[PDB]
């Protein structure tokens, strides 16, 4: 790959925002908040991608404590994480799940 | 301190058994598949590989969301320590759980 | 291509390196992996196997108690053999081997 | 908290230095390229393996390192090392203990 594949841990900063490609492909981004145990924050602005994207917009909002496993970009700088699964952690939370 | 951390994606086999340490502290236990996939230039198609499983178990109150939230078939994303134990064999002691949103939605209430 | 468990592991050799080839004529270069938590506790074994260049650099680097860094995808294969003995073996396909330098160093010479 | 495994290359010769109390940390950046553009990271390793690390060492070798990824003051991304090793992709290596 010569890819940098992670996983991160957190709580959405802010809610999903729901954009689209030219060939409709949605693309939902927010940024996750993963905090050591409080010593300083890490911050990452994830992306992701198709019927996930809407499943995230529809279900996740700020302060949702989520797992992320994905492809870390930098971008000219900001850091990126291009998000390949998404869960919503059960952590702290039970989850009514429906298949889509 | 020396652990092996891996993050599985895959879906329950069963559903989860939960139960409880003399303490009172719960645990749940559950299997998860892994079914990798490679693209087939020639047929045009996404062939599945052999699945991996694994034993999982989460521990307290992690453990009872996962008791109430999922169950045989549904797809998670788990965080966890690799441990193999006694002949020996592998087993997932999980750190994270995630009702993966590839193909659900979920509506989240918090403890 | 997809839904691969990726992981690293860190340890040491458990033996010297075997070093293999395929009909193609590839190497490949098996050895089997201790990493041992300290929390010394339970040691996780598994055996991994490199192709290519880095197999032969391995085979000619590396030995039994040298301690290396991994990160590979981890397969699992599941049968019943000749005998009628169903058996499981869990494998590390590599993709990156690094000799540690914790407790060593090195004079490194590209290929 | 978020550990990671990285791969690339030394930007430059590693950087060693000492603290107050004599405990050595070695410093160097990773260029990791998937070409796309590249993943720049800070390491900072410490203890033997700082010391290690500059004697084996410089600009232009392959490591994989494990570590925690930090982020700090804008704002930086550097790599707390817990393990570095020389890769052996494109290279071997005459490993000596201690």
């Amino acid at each position: 790959a010569g890819e940098t594949v992670i996983t991160v841990v957190g709580n959405l900063v802010d809610d999903p925002e729901l954009r689209f490609t030219p060939s409709g492909a949605a693309v939902a981004k927010f940024r996750v908040a993963s905090t050591p145990r409080d010593g300083e924050s890490l911050f990452l602005t994830c992306s992701v991608w198709r019927q996930a994207a809407e499943n995230v917009a529809e279900s996740l909002q700020r302060g949702m404590r989520v797992i992320v496993q994905g492809r870390l970009k930098q971008r000219s700088t900001v850091y990126e994480l291009d998000v390949d699964e998404v869960g919503a952690s059960l952590r702290s939370a039970t989850a009514k799940v429906t298949k889509t």
